[PDB]
């Protein structure tokens, strides 16, 4: 991506990073996915990240979050 583009994404990431590590947990994803704009509720929200989750479970890296903010547009169908 370009850095201007990532900034849109990361400005949200810096915001939702409440755990303070530059890595987001499903705890924080709730308000993140909200700002993005989906509708999953509790059951589908932790499983949401769990499906794409890394070798860690619960947390993810900026790159993993990026393909999500790029998810709904790159596959906007």
């Amino acid at each position: 991506l370009s850095e201007e583009q990532k900034q849109e994404i990361k400005e949200a990431f810096d915001l939702f990073d409440t755990n303070k590590t530059g890595s987001i947990d499903y705890h924080e994803l709730k308000v993140a996915m909200r700002a993005l704009g989906f509708d999953v509720k509790k059951p589908e929200i932790l499983e949401l990240m769990n499906e794409y989750d890394r070798e860690g479970n619960g947390y993810i890296g900026f790159d993993d979050f990026l393909d999500i903010m790029t998810e709904k547009i790159k596959n906007r169908d």
